[PDB]
């Protein structure tokens, strides 16, 4: 006795498959009845990464392109989701540098420990939770869906096949909507634009793609999975045995025991076609921000597989006015959408915005003290017609939640929190 | 037979309060024996406390005052300090919102886990040990002390004299130079700038202060100890059992056994008296910041202990154009200075320029989308002038340190990680 | 526009709490509509919550009793389940002393950071998953329930009402099926059965619960709710403002304001009775094991409320053959069974067996090496007749699971674990 | 201007290279400027992972030989100490399969994040200071050193030098004594006793050697290295790219691009030579409990380097009595020791102790009761004779501790724990 929690059978699975067009140009190498057999006699609901999958997919089929800004704190994502964006991302580079489960600061080169991407997603979520609680109170229908959905960064999956399924359980449970995956060697790992990258076989990464869309489906959600390659600028390569690599294999070797190979956008999209199957979006990390270079990966890719949609990296790594004008850079992403790059992100904004405004503010009350402090504070009280929130910061954080919990609990409570506050005479 | 870590004799720690300048006017209720008895065999030093407690002494000993930002990240510190900050301000309430292990976002009310604050100094202070040795592979000495001491908020303790004690310890093991205790009850714990708070007894109080100085005696370094009273708002306290809080009960109890009492200066003023034997600052919460308040706190304070130093929040739970003109607030910290409040900060600093800073990006992001980021990316190139290093993000998170680890290692590493990076081919 | 997680109506929740038997003589002082208005606008499903609340209730009333054994790891809790326990017992006092956040060695003073028991709980959840999970890939239906519901201490919630809440809700997020809560003073917390015990009022506890099943109606889960009292031995209480405490108090308070209280079974019997609307369990902290006191506790309460269901700790801070003989020992759980002592377990059941098996084992390693640990091994071969399997210890901690997952995702794998190991060479 | 953790020279450093004995035959390929390079401006101590090097590598040298068990628990340790043993081995594998920091049970293949261990080390030095304070407010001499020195498991870095680096500095902040390194590939890592092991090239695990010790220069403490090779099972290798793997490689490869490789005693010597002058202790790890096979290993390394330190795995992975008669299991570490053999330990010993003791208590407790408990605490009332001090429970885990800090603050407290308590009335 006791029903919560069954599992579905592999029949009604395989007609999932079948017939929910989700599921449509998806290889799955194994089965309905391994999936079934790998499940136990209990499935966990994991409410927010269903919701959050279901949310991201549809908005990639409705929106003319999703696009979103690095968060790596709960309440970056909060202002986020307030100043009108429908998705957030999630970058392994913030992570490293700014809140991993360590404490360090870490360059990209996975070495934070590897639950530290899930316990950020859960951060965010309980985060985007609390704001949607707040404007439940308020009567705040500004904003329509407070869970914007989650696209977080699963790295190389530091180690084996094993090591990238149990990342996206981890990931799943913390609910995010989607997760990326790149073909780089997670031991060497570095960021897309950093030197010294090794790629791994093609096949390798065909083993991560489905490893993560296994986990996702032993979870029962839809998860949406994003491959992405490191082949532009890489120059090695762990081994020659996979024969779709070798054309570009030049036969010297490392002291490590490592092949070079030829970059460029030629592996790219030899990989890229290859991963396709496999991926809901595919990514090609890239140098420099270039509307000619990604129309031909674009055009190249969907020469094979016209539905495919494409992810794009707008990076802060790129210096974007000494090779972009205005009027280019004003189009960048309306222009990138056209060519099918339907979800577009900066990942490094939540570190840019965060250190220049400290350093900003810092720097003024170092010379100035409150007069810099009372500058920043006009400037949030001018921002209030653009529907920040912030300047009252008891609500903000949940002082009214709370205050509605105590008296639920208590209606005649002497002790109550917003009552007889400086926000309250003031502001 | 080692004896590494063994303790100090009763006697050297007898002469070390009977001699050293830095105890001077400072009670201890309990016995230098008392301290060796709680040490066990083995005693581990706390490097990062002892040094961040020294400089923070010297420093308010120095400087005409000193003062501090709140910082919920490590970036934030590090940006603090390479602006030309001193000293670290660590906020309970942006700990709540925004960073603390449950990973959810709270009011002010002492919800989060206890060990909360500690873990934040750790990560502060991890992230100055970076920016130091990132500094001195690159030659930079541009900043005399990259590890400021950090000033934590122990709230009110999250229980009795034993939690006290426990957080203490957390924190000094985390390397903080200073902790504030507040008279508050912890389960009803609120913002100072919040109402309906309700006081525990004076002695109370003191036992919170002795259990503070006892763990950092035991943990053998001169932690700064600050006391903060909550009277000048609160209207409740638990017990009228001390005498010296009588003069301000009305004797009026409410349902769940609190007694009324009479807020305003008067009982901060007393309250702070009978702490001072007991910190080596006080801070008096205040509703406004007002010069002649705090002017009357002051002298009414040093009428009979002229050496007391006292703290002062500038809170931005106040409008500051509203009370005050420019010139006022401009003079506003030194005018503090000239009467005793040598350590000045603001408290949720931090909160409003993370919070402002991601709106202000993530909105014009949604209107205007790349044309957003590139005007927050000259904003920094142009912050370059003033010192500001996180343009160059790589070498910010130490790529270039991990580099010199990875060659030191291995000199003829084929993948390390700057050379060939967009930062050195674009920056 | 998804509707993944969308709440109930308020008409709903009122409906099921007017006509589920589960609800029956269940007293909220609260609404639906405060219900709804607490839950945002999505509801996250609590999978292990639900089912294990829901498979308790059942036993409760489908068994004779149900007992429990403390386990503080996950492994503990396998070995009970497979052993044959139906629920597991996760006790604070175990938390403290060897497994909670802080890292440290406690006694049991709620002295930890408050979200350790919810992680410990999501610990022996992960445990019973994996159980499960290696379970059905080998066909083993010896177990007919894995997950195993979870009865979880509270302790006196880490503060006020809005902790308690918060702890609820962090221990349904991991998945407990029940909680318990004691009327002490939280910053005075002590075990039942130390000394120096603090009461609050009896209306302060009924907050406690109904704070309690506030967060578990919030959460859409029908948790089991117990009230323990500490009336037995405490002699000290906050405050005399309750008429239901006053016979009790003796009129001389102490200098920490505490009252003086007379202790003892009867003001128990009527805190019990107060407790009962808000409890689906009541407790009786005691200082010897009494069948008797147990009998006149029992009939005392079902005079009022005849179909209450109590709980009963065998405590092990009783010595045991110091009271009673063997025959009373061996009906001593019967007996009480049939006084409507429906929940009772040994709470420091995993202190003793950890610490006792690994003194025993290490005293002989230390005086006769190898042959003490043979010895251990020949008894775990022999207990494999009566189920024990944890001697394959590869195959017990999912080496066979994690085979099948590699081998799913890459079939022709070279590298899977139990092929070639010693495990499957030896055993 | 303090001189706080001012690092020493690089004369200084290469002074102590030169005469400590402690470096007698240890190679650094990198120079004294090296390290100070990377030591920014201050050291921070860490003195329990200083003093337990210095003590380990002193027993090392004093006693016949060290041996120890495996523990996963603070109290598990504390256990072991009290029994007599002067070390503590702290499994990786037990880490994976009952205390890892994501919650979940693994199989031994590094699928745990990566501070894992380092959490579990600092853990059992707090589980051993606490027993350490509460033995001198005792008086109890009986242990002459609580703060046994612990040996933790590394396993193969969790990825490449860097990871090793960053592992062994946060072993080395936890408190660690020696760590050991593995030459498997971290991504495809298994138990010494697991199939499907790949080695890496002999010159890759000197990098991680190598990186080892610069991790503990760095951090200025004499750690212990330890090297284990797994090269006696293990058929398949990354490269064939170091001429010392090659007279092994058979030539053909698999489909993911390993090398197949012949195994045995043969390339295990041949890769403890070339660790030799990397690591403080070599250990091969074995197929079957073998003195002679032991000492031909031992006799073959000391052919080259007489006084080279060996360690060996007492594995509970062999079944013990099918391979070997009770004078030799009697006689076996014993027999070890004369060949060089100085750390001994048994891996899983804790793992073991645990899931017997608690299946074997449960097991009774669900057909008996309170029956099976009373006989487990008749078990530790008698073992008190031996030792055993865990019977009184609440001081084993700091009640009086705690009881002298609260007296300390307030001598006259009316809320201690141990006077009224159970244990003083009953034990
Ligand atoms: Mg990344
Ligand atoms: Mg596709
Ligand atoms: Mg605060
Ligand atoms: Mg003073
Ligand atoms: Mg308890
Ligand atoms: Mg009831
Ligand atoms: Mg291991
Ligand atoms: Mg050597």
């Amino acid at each position: 006795m006791s029903v919560v929690g069954t599992p579905k059978s592999a029949e009604q699975i395989q007609q999932e498959w079948d017939t929910n067009p989700r599921w449509k140009d998806v290889t799955r190498t194994y089965s309905a009845e391994d999936v079934v057999a790998l499940q136990g006699s209990v499935v966990e609901e994991h409410t927010l990464a269903r919701r959050g999958a279901e949310v991201l997919w549809e908005q990639l089929h409705d929106l003319e392109w999703v696009n979103a800004l690095g968060a790596l704190t709960g309440n970056m994502a909060v202002q986020q989701v307030r100043a009108g964006l429908k998705a957030i991302y999630l970058s392994g580079w913030q992570v490293a540098g700014d809140a991993n489960l360590s404490g360090h600061t870490y360059p990209d080169q996975s070495l934070y420990p590897a639950n530290s991407v899930p316990q950020v997603v859960r951060r965010i979520n309980n985060a985007l939770q609390r704001a949607d609680q707040i404007a439940k109170i308020e009567g705040d229908t500004s904003v329509e869906n407070w869970l914007a959905p989650i696209v977080a960064d699963g790295e190389a999956g530091f180690g084996g096949a094993l090591n990238v399924y149990e990342l996206q359980k981890a990931l799943i449970a913390a609910g995010v909507a989607g997760s990326h995956w790149e073909d780089q060697l997670a031991s060497e790992k570095k960021c897309g634009h950093l030197g010294g990258k090794v790629l791994i076989p093609t096949q390798q990464h065909i083993r991560t793609l489905t490893s993560a869309r296994l986990a996702a489906d032993v979870a029962d959600v839809p998860t949406v999975v994003i491959a992405r390659t490191d082949a532009e600028a890489a120059t090695l390569i762990t081994s020659d045995v996979d024969e779709r690599d070798q054309p570009f294999i030049t036969g010297e070797r490392t002291r490590e025991g490592f092949y070079r190979t030829k970059n460029g956008i030629e592996p790219c999209i030899a990989r890229a076609k290859a991963y396709a199957p496999f991926a809901d979006l595919i990514w090609m990390e890239t140098g420099t921000p270039d509307l000619e270079a990604a129309r031909q990966f674009s055009e190249a890719v969907k020469a094979e597989y016209p539905d495919q949609m494409l992810a794009y990296n707008c990076s802060p790594s790129f210096n974007w006015k000494k090779h972009l004008d205005d009027a280019t850079i004003a189009k960048f992403q309306k222009e990138l959408a056209a060519m099918g790059f339907k979800f577009q992100f900066i990942t490094l904004a939540g570190f840019h915005a965060l250190n220049y405004s400290m350093f900003d503010l810092a720097y003024g009350y170092a010379q100035n003290q409150m007069s810099a402090y009372v500058e920043l504070q006009e400037r949030e009280f001018a921002a209030e017609e653009r529907g920040y929130t912030a300047t009252k910061h008891q609500r903000e954080v949940g002082a009214g939640y709370f205050d509605r919990i105590a008296t639920t609990v208590d209606p005649n409570s002497s002790t109550t929190a917003l009552t007889g506050s400086t926000e309250e005479g003031q502001f």
